[PDB]
Parts: structure tokens; sequence; C-alpha cells
């Protein structure tokens, strides 16, 4: 799993374009 730094705590991941999915409130690939 790749931590994208960004999280989906407040709002969903913007890093979804990179393939980062909202996983445990954090954006992980």
């Amino acid at each position: 799993a790749i931590p994208c730094g960004e999280s989906c705590v407040y709002i969903p991941c913007i890093s979804v374009v990179i393939g980062c999915s909202c996983r445990n409130k954090v954006c992980y690939r």
C-alpha cells in the first residue's frame, strides 16, 4: 500500500487520480 500523504478525513481523496483510495480515513493506494 502506498501512503499518498493526503487523507480523506474531512473530504474524499483528490489523490484518487493517482490511484489513492480512501482507506482508513487516509489516502492509500
